């Protein structure tokens, strides 16, 4: 109970979720209107991907995915299916980004990318060949069009200098021609939320929302063009990138924030930014548990009040440990091994307490996230006039997919928040690469 009292600070009651949900909805309305879009914590970024596309090129596309710790390059075949296009990933390669490539400059970093792009084409006897390129770029962009937008700021710990405020598709077309080697048509830059959503479209036309819960956390959804005030027009729909990670940056979550959150935030690459994402994202989840653990050792409640050197270092409680702790079957061997690897020697009760600390943090992430998506879905409910709104959500990300109970918890809570909606969840297969291509495919019918 001294332990359980510390942990019970993580609880959220239903009315707390409803409050977060309504505030999210308010913020979303603000980012859409011209008079408030600029100060809005929830950016609601038009993406220029639009409804009833009809008219796709077929064949082969190059997909890049940048936003993970590791950059990826892959080849995707789009072709012709019934009432839409099929797609399949055929070749792939993943590339690490070195400490020096990151902390450098954007043009530096975008060379490293073009390098990897050459590297990849060499290995597949394709360097001669010229294909449309799908770019999945998982960071907030203000788009002018489907193939043009400026990065607003880096998130999830990225930090290349001289990239913020510049045209990303610009930065890439540049560096692909400090190469001469190869030439791609850069037909479409998308967010990873948008890509996952599109990657599920062929199998389910009701998929109108894309969610990521991985390193970072965010969603996009199909919005009515009359509500998209930042894009001229009233006919049809356009996907909006909510960028809901930055919910709380105007102080909307201040009553919920705990000490561990103010610490994670204060020592992050982006102090004061991405507050909501910091409650949920796998970049921050293990760190939260760490701090909760260090709190517990300080009150002398855990490890006899003695912490290891690993435990006292940032980043050392990896999010994947949280998830592995919660897969422990009851014998404590997974917990013991993780803690032992961290230079600790837990007792039976130290183990049980580490488990509970993990559950506390990841259950609050599930619930917080559930209110976000209930916000998006109930907002869209207003513009639908069926008895039950049947909607499909495409989802990706290792927190959602692999944490043993995250998705169950998430599902039940979202359902509780969204009466008269019947929500179907699809886990995306090669969301990023196959969705970037599918959209490239469609934007080709115009820019080719
Ligand atoms: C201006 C512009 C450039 S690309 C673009 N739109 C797309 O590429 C696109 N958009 C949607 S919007 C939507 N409507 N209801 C729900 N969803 C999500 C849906 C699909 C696609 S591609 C596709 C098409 C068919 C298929 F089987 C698989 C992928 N507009
Ligand atoms: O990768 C998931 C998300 O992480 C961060 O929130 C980014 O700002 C966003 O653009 C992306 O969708
Ligand atoms: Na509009």
């Amino acid at each position: 109970t001294l332990v359980e009292q510390i942990l019970a600070e993580f609880q959220l009651q239903e009315e707390d979720l409803k409050k977060v949900m309504r505030r999210m909805q308010k913020e979303m309305d603000r980012g859409l209107r011209l008079e408030t879009h600029e100060e809005a914590s929830v950016k609601m970024l038009p993406t220029y991907v639009r409804s009833t596309p009809e008219g796709s090129e077929v064949g082969d596309f190059l997909s890049l995915d940048l936003g993970g710790t590791n950059f990826r390059v892959m080849l995707v075949k789009v072709g012709e299916g019934e009432e839409g296009q099929w797609s399949v990933k055929t070749k792939h390669q993943m590339y690490s980004i070195p400490e020096d490539a990151m902390t450098g400059t954007a043009e530096m970093l975008f060379d490293y990318i073009s390098e990897c792009i050459s590297d990849f084409l060499d290995k597949h006897q394709m360097k001669h060949k010229k294909l449309p390129l799908g770019f999945t770029f998982s960071f907030p962009v203000r788009h002018e069009d489907i193939d043009k937008g400026i990065l607003l700021n880096w998130t999830k710990g990225f930090k290349a200098s001289g990239a913020e405020g510049n045209n990303v598709v610009g930065l890439l077309r540049d560096a692909i021609k400090r190469r001469g080697d190869f030439e791609m048509d850069v037909v479409a830059m998308v967010n990873d939320t948008v890509a996952t959503m599109i990657s599920c479209y062929y199998e389910d036309h009701q998929c109108e929302v894309g969610m990521i819960v991985g390193t970072g956390c965010n969603a996009c959804y199909m919005e009515e063009m009359q509500n998209v005030e930042l894009v001229e027009g009233d006919e049809g729909r356009m996907c909006v990138n909510t960028e809901w990670g930055a919910f709380g940056d105007s102080g909307e979550l201040d009553e919920f924030l705990l000490e561990y959150d103010r610490l994670v935030d204060e020592s992050s690459a982006n102090p004061g930014q991405q507050l909501y994402e910091k409650l949920i994202g796998g970049k921050y989840m293990g760190e939260l548990v760490r701090l909760v653990l260090l709190r517990l050792v300080d009150e002398n409640l855990l490890f006899h009040g003695e912490a290891s050197e690993q435990l006292r270092t940032r980043g050392a409680f990896e999010t994947r440990f949280v998830s592995q702790v919660e897969s422990d079957t009851g014998d404590r061997k997974q917990i013991y091994n993780i803690l032992s690897t961290l230079g600790l020697r837990p007792s039976t009760t130290d183990c049980d307490i580490v488990r509970r600390a993990c559950e506390s943090v990841s259950t609050r992430a599930a619930h917080m996230c559930s209110a976000g998506l209930a916000g998006v879905i109930n907002r869209m409910r207003e513009s639908r006039s069926e008895d039950v709104m049947r909607i499909t959500v495409g989802v990706d990300g290792s927190v959602y997919k692999l944490h043993p109970s995250f998705k169950e918890r998430f599902h039940a809570s979202v359902r509780r928040l969204t009466p008269s909606c019947e929500i179907t969840f699809i886990e995306s297969e090669e969301g990023s690469g196959r969705g970037a291509a599918l959209v490239s495919a469609v934007a080709c019918k115009k820019a080719c």
